[PDB]
């Protein structure tokens, strides 16, 4: 007997990371057709090398000069590897280019399953939300992580049929190679001593290319250096260094560039961190399982399960608040104050539930929006 | 003392089944009068049956039916419009969507406060008959108790009074409870003599599941294959229509499918939690799948029970072959890879009987003032 | 041809008289099969008041109604079940919140699209007893026609489908427009020997203005203090009931208050137009002072025609002495100092019988391919 | 380094204690500056208070209150409006719906971010004199922290803005655990010379429990022949202006019910958790007898803590004597029998201080770039 | 006879011109307490004032006003609760987002009934201040009046009671149909010595248009460039505040600029029918040009006026230099080429005084019986 043929599509880091577990399912119970868009040094050592993940059914090599044009061909040459599968059904993570994929899915009535859906900061100004909004409202069955994107989604009059409550899949993702992360030697590969170095991801747009922000956070950097005195574990892109010259230097002896590292060594970093500053997507979460103290460096979050249970502290950019934020943060876990597992992060079976999801969900959906 | 009289009012066997714990404690605590609408007169026979369960027979059969689905529901109104005159209850506490629970519109008119156990509960598809007396029912309802924050929320969106609403929880998990005693100790393995995990259970009692011709063949056709594939008993529950339509032209489905008898509860849930795999359409199975932890496969096309499939208990099969098997080799596949089977969010609940009972006594007189004005 | 059969079911007069212009029209384009649920043996002298009007006469009578409201609803059920099961209808049509519309009910259950005029009726008060049906029916009904926009918002928040709503708008400004000859050419002024202007109206028929003991003393005691303060005949038509009770120690009433014959549509609307001042408890009392520009003071604590206050064309009087006293007081000082009546947006229209007529047609498929799917 | 400056408002005693666990968090963390609405001027208790249960001195007290509510309300306004504008506070903490917090009807002007927790309290009836205050200053704060999903699914219903709303938990569970042996290890019960499950208690404080001359009627009455019936000590707890009142004739009610000399917190609770059963018209009876499971009875026709009839952890009684001597038998015939007693899920957490402290830093800076633009 | 006694309780010159025409009827047909909040004290301007608006005088001034708005917050509260006792009015009337309307927080303590006009003003920029009171008063108010069905829409979502909201339409027709008389025979073209179409009005009033210096930089070197670019005079009516820090260097913009005096209702509006174009932030320009039906451009970045937008009414000029002067020329171009200006729906009604009159005598009593249980 044929088994049930999906389609999955990955183009990011994060994309790759939470579907890590769900496409090792639907490896095992289906006949899953792998596809990879165009877009990396430290990406091949997450898949493979971490991961172990196996390889793609087919890498698209979309990109081109110019957003436009990258966009254009995500669609385009996404429509025709789902003419040259068709796949029974597609799956698809989160708010990047690469889930333009369900576009063209949904021309060719080929029912679309989105994870990550309902995702909501509730700024314009943040880029992510153009996405979010078209891809939420055109996947046909949304699987939101929390239940305020559930309420989300339900208030934007979303099919409350078609609605199904994962939980985080960052639970069981990090739980499959949790030996890994304790077992990290990346302190011992940097000479650093846990609870003794301030670890710092600014890689948003908004934190960087913006003038005065960017102003904000590096001056911030330094008294956060020199106020704790801990070697700083700056991790950015490389025009962000590039960029620091203009004669402002200083940046402490402590300040140090960092080479982007694996999941399991960055995380181990993050784990045994004396306080992290990060403005990616996977810190609310990553705070609240490996329970360590996380400054949140943005102006709004798309994580809020996680403020209602004391989990995170949202920093900012205008100077005071980061210091604030810092010196709250470690004041905080100094009391050795509780932490608590937000509720819809607690399961680590999301890899079947949404396995089960596209089995049952499937037929209900050509049945229902397709009529066949 | 002086205590509160509440007139219970059912009709169906599984609507009693979970009323079982629930009627138990309103004896306890309160002045219970159970009416049913059928009758009890070939019932000196099937008083075993819904004794067995530990219950009191009711004390009033309106002994109500008719002709056609009709006159049938003319009665129920009537019936109960009369019981409901006579015995002049403080309070009428009703399970469901059966046509029993039109018994609402009549306390309604009455002015005795309605309490409707599994308010809220929507699969979304106005083909299902069930779907018509719910939407009725809920909306005549003066309390509603939807099982689940699911049916909280669909009630709220329909635009149901905020105050009067409480998330009671399933009843099952508590019932099964107060016989899992009677369900361990069950011969019905060892009567029908089926090693535990070496037979394959098929309930399939609905029309649409029966009588839709088309339907009934992607599914004998499946019963077979089934049979086929795996090599095990196929232990098959449905109506004797069926059995009259499959006694011509295909024989197929092997020796190996066989005929069931009735089985109560007690034995039928012994009988699914040691099966192989279990295709039922039974409204139970999504919770007795998640309570009795077994391979479960629904056999329908919508739930009103998506509490489960957000947590990954059951695997949807539909009605088209291909899927159906498909569906089967998905569960089987993964309990023998012994993938986890979770408890729903407000099936933890087993104090459901007491929970309804404070209900009742305390917003009995908060509907009398508010709706009613007394 | 053959042309779409359309079911049209109706109980008490004000339901036909609004129904009257829309049916008319079903009999030119549709093949209308009317029924009644109440009696026709005594009829042949009602016969007159509803056939004049124009309005030809039931198909069927379903000669229901029973020992009790409880036999009498289950009775409509069964009753309305056969008739449908029989003529097989294209579609039902239907009007209000009287219990000869829980024809829907069996409607539903053989699948016949229910189109259910005066969709939405809402006054937020369950005390009053149409709130019963009026849920009910809505919900059961598959499209939904709410004479105003303020319905269909109502209809929208009680989560109902978007699609299958339309407003038809007020069906009372063109049944009255197709009887204003029959109006302005009435004998009823001399009949009674009354100068127009010169002369109060009072219809207290609704129980509960009546029955409820203090409700009836100041609503008396108003039509009085009314009589002596304005010293002009005080025209009063209640229930006999009230008459009844009438004769006993408050008997004085005045000589200036008379009794009134049950007068036809026509002659009824000719006495109001022309009156000085009207008290009301009809549902029509809102609509029919907008469309004849009259003052009128609603006896209720609450409208299902709020659309009338928004443009002021009605006062509320209650139920209370002091009140009513005022409410009729400012009725007259205002239409004494030329003040603007104006025509309420979901009135101003006159082809509601054309609309249901074409709505019924389109969607009639629609219901049938999407809700029961054929 | 400087801290975030947070200015902490309160009033009445129930305000402090619930804040007593989140405030002393505050001063661990910020730059707390307490402020109290009433008058200091008799030092010793408003210090007696603090003493027993370790919460520091007030920084300032705002001696308003004046002739009447409504010189009071608005002195709160001014005062408030000036110490505000002094101190220059970041942000405003605020609790409940007492009059102390149209204190954000100040802060907002000159805005600061207002953060008030025991937000979304909602009980449906108008006569109840706190849903005055509670709609103005829900919709007035910039931050809304409402103890339980059910607040937060009313306060998204009054469309407030999604995005800051966030879930604390009620507090008591927390303040609760904080004086958990100062309970366990107190002589309360030696004091008095009652064995615990031996006593009754009786709090009626609400006015309209009290001043409402029906309702005090039935309340006494009850009281009285619960002593009897039970024939146990009977620990009455109301205002003076009750007691006074008991002077003509209808004193009976037997010896057994004696008065109560009121209890710091510590004391109170370990008399309610040992006691066979407590009839009070606190707001903290719902919670109080979650986190300490005894069985309680609110003397109330309405709850703001509706989670706890989810679990069936209390019993509605009303103020009629026949639903409370009932509602009375029910508590202790379901205490008799061991019934569960179940944690409500927004009882669970005890973080609900480092939750509101972690929220004020984050969204303190979010609300003046998004409402304020700075 | 014993009318009705209504308390409509004032403050600011603007919100009294709207109640204008409202006020009138209700001195007609009620026992009307017309209260102001601040002082008359200035017989000089505070007479000719309600001369024009052939007014009668105030029955009450209650001089509410101190050090700094918060202590004339607070009074305005319990200076209103006094007068509110004194007189024990049936009703409250009152108008708008001024802090004359924190009369409500008084008078809903005493259970009187409130009624709000321009009711579900909303613009949508919390930056805004009206925006504060605009939440409050509109969700403490008993019955909500909204000019719009906008603002109905705007009040529902927040939850208001669906049978409490009436939408009026817009005052200012009415207000200004009872004096368009005095308009078009004004001497204020002659006086000032300005030909029709031949000037420029600027009315920039709002503070934030003013004290904000990049905006008033934005404004003022805006001014100028029209004066050039048209080479008309331009008329500029704005505060002290502004004239005093206008003569800072560039005092000198062009001969054209010049100096208005305050100018009545009638001389202000005739003054702005006869311009070319006009510039203001006066929320009555986005209604004062559908009706008097010459080119406006609204200085502001929002607007509580969408109507107007809806129909091609006004252009939105905003504070931004560039986009004002493209505003002001796509005033003007589009004029030239005599471009469609069209009447706002809700605001087509002139009969609001009497509107509002009959819906006070009827919901009066609906809310003491409904809200106030009496």
């Amino acid at each position: 007997m044929e088994k049930l043929k999906l389609m999955t599509i990955v183009g990011t880091r994060p994309e790759i990371i939470r579907l890590s577990s769900t496409i090792k399912a639907c490896d095992q119970y289906f006949n899953q057709i792998l596809v990879h868009t165009g877009q990396d040094y430290t990406l091949n050592q997450i898949f493979f090398d971490d991961l172990e993940l196996r390889q793609p059914d087919h890498y698209l090599e979309a990109v081109g000069s110019n957003l436009g044009e990258t966009m254009g061909n995500i669609i385009a040459k996404t429509y025709d590897v789902l003419l040259r599968e068709q796949p029974d059904a597609l799956l698809i993570l989160g708010d990047t280019n690469s889930c333009l994929a369900a576009v063209s899915a949904k021309r060719l009535k080929i029912p679309v399953f989105h994870m990550e859906a309902g995702n909501r900061c509730f700024d314009q100004n943040v880029p992510e939300e153009i996405n979010r909004k078209i891809v939420d409202h055109v996947s046909d069955v949304n699987l939101p992580y929390t239940e305020h994107s559930r309420r989300y989604l339900l208030d934007e009059g979303f099919n409350k049929a078609n609605i199904f409550v994962t939980g985080s899949p960052m639970t069981e993702v990090i739980e499959a190679h949790r030996d890994k992360i304790n077992h990290s030697d990346v302190l011992n590969k940097l000479g650093l001593e846990p609870q003794q170095y301030i670890l710092v991801s600014a890689h948003r747009e908004e934190n960087i290319d913006n003038e005065k922000n960017f102003k904000s956070l590096m001056n911030a950097i330094n008294d956060i250096a020199k106020k704790y005195k801990m070697p700083v574990i700056y991790s950015t892109h490389p025009r962000s260094w590039k960029k620091i010259e203009e004669s402002k230097f200083e940046f402490d002896p402590l300040v140090k560039q960092l080479k982007p590292f694996g999941f399991f060594d960055y995380n181990a970093l993050q784990k045994d961190a004396f306080v992290v500053l990060s403005d990616s997507g996977t810190l609310s979460e990553e705070s609240s399982i490996l329970k360590f103290p996380g400054v949140l460096i943005r102006t709004s979050t798309e994580r809020p399960e996680v403020l209602d249970k004391g989990t995170v502290i949202v920093g900012g950019i205008t100077y005071n608040n980061l210091i604030q934020s810092v010196e709250l943060a470690r004041e905080m876990q100094n009391n050795n104050e509780p932490m608590i597992d937000a509720i819809d992060y607690k399961d680590t079976n999301v890899s079947t539930k949404v396995v089960k999801i596209i089995q049952s969900y499937k037929d209900i959906i050509n049945r229902n929006t397709w009529r066949k």
